[PDB]
């Protein structure tokens, strides 16, 4: 098991413990469930979701990266599909506070770019901040969202945002999480087409400007992250950051970046350029390229 | 009266409009009303504050810069000092979407830079964004500060940001609007001093890496701005930023931006550099210079 869970793992309860040993056996273990494995662990515990959940916050949190605050947040996104995913929160020495990832957006882009199609609800050790409730707001589960929080009963996002802002204020009709493609011509080598493909699922009404980026690891392993716009425009998910999501649940870190690519147009309003190089730089990774959308 | 204010002016009320020319006369009305000069107001116009306030939001709304929104958001925040602040978005074509500043953020570090001690309350032609409601939960005022929308009773901040995250859950004792004096010696030219003076208010108790920015401009005017963290993270407002509320706010125009400086320590976990250059440089200033904090 990654020793990240280590620590957590000894203070489950000894049936939850033994249900998941075999799960969390892999180092790689990827950070999610599918409902299969749900069923299996509320079998072996006499557990319900919304308890299983609170139960395994603690390995979502164990995948967090806080130099910083040292303020280890984790969320757990479920599918509609059934499947569960993890998230938890990080910050980026060498970088500034725009480049810093929230336990939920990380359990929300896990998901979405995962390919589920909506989220039901979502679990969090800690009551949102209101930048993630307004990131919340951009899917297209709207302000039904349900979230549940330790020792709270459970609410609908609305109840979290009252009077909100969001999509419909600027008169968007894709959401997040919503069905897109834009279209462009994969090329190059894979490195170069995963970001393209990226840019492709991107979510960015509100400037149009589709980007991209994926990461090659040492064993060749290519973790890609979408551009994903909000309404209240900071929000936003920059798409390096969907990458390091994905990289750092799945059990990979930093050092293991090989290269890296980020595809964008070149007369986009929005460019996403040096903000990815730099946080890729402040990191370790100076083996940046981009490659220009058409 | 500085054209941006024309057509807003235009559609004021026979007696606010007769009340005001007098002030929006000068080109370089600071988007700033004094206690005095609401009282005047008041009285030429039957009207409470409250609804002076929602009666001045056009004009705070006039100061808005949107190439991509087009959405126009003003905000006016009131001084415990009785001076009230107008406040408006910003976006800037060629950045991110990180870089963009709400109406509210505007009007708070407004007034904060001017030198106002704590608000009382703040009014908003439209419903506050998340990052928005988080932005205030940073305040010495805390959940207490009033808001007052168009259409809406007025609420505290509470009510807004329902079981709110905030500076208390990281420890954090030191409120924005606070009294800061980081005590780093000034030095080099204007610029520079002006530079070290922002770094030394800024509010920076998560990162601990105080930065700040000055902005000379052509006529040799010189607009500041201070470092301001935020216990989510994320809405935390970068020092560019502020510089650039004021410079706008004021009359000013980017391309009458001449030379800036950065202050920061250069072994600081976060690193304002990067996001700072390459800003400046989409806005068309290459002449940026840093200074290093000690
Ligand atoms: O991750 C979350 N989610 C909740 O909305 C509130 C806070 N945090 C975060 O937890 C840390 C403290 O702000 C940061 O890493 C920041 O991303
Ligand atoms: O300025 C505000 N304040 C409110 O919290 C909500 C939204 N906006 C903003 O208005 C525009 C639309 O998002 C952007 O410039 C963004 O900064
Ligand atoms: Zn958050
Ligand atoms: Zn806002």
């Amino acid at each position: 098991m990654h020793p990240r869970f280590q620590t957590a793992f000894a203070q489950l309860a000894d049936n939850l413990q033994s249900a998941l040993e075999p799960i969390l056996a892999d180092k790689y273990f990827p950070a999610l469930l599918t409902g299969e494995q749900v069923s299996s662990l509320k079998s072996a515990t006499g557990l319900d979701e919304d308890a299983l959940a609170f139960a395994l916050l603690p390995l979502a949190a164990a995948c967090a990266r806080t130099p910083l605050s040292n303020f280890n947040v984790g969320a757990i996104a479920r599918g509609v599909s059934g499947t569960w995913y993890f998230g938890a929160n990080m910050e980026f020495i060498g970088a500034t506070m725009q480049q810093t990832v929230h336990a939920e957006q990380s359990a929300i882009s896990h998901a979405w770019l995962s390919g589920e199609k909506a989220l039901a609800a979502i679990t969090v050790n800690y009551t949102p901040c209101g930048h993630c409730r307004q990131f919340m707001n951009e899917l297209n589960s709207g302000l039904d969202l349900r979230i549940h929080l330790p020792g709270r009963e459970a609410h609908a996002l609305r109840d979290y945002l009252p009077d909100a802002f969001g999509p419909k204020d600027l008169e968007i009709k894709t959401l997040l999480m919503d069905e897109q493609d834009h279209g462009y011509a994969l090329t190059g080598d894979a490195l170069s087409q995963a970001a393209i493909a990226a840019a492709n699922r991107s979510h960015m009404p509100y400037s149009k400007s589709p980007s991209g980026v994926a990461l090659e690891c040492k064993d060749g392993r290519i973790f890609s992250g979408s551009y994903a716009e909000n309404a209240a425009f900071n929000p936003t998910l920059p798409p390096l950051q969907g990458a390091l999501i994905l990289l750092n649940l799945k059990g990979y870190d930093y050092p293991d970046i090989q290269r890296a690519v980020l595809a964008e147009k070149a007369d986009a309003p929005l460019i996403q350029w040096d903000a990815t190089s730099a946080t890729l730089k402040a990191l370790g990774c100076h083996s940046i390229d981009r490659v220009l959308l058409a």
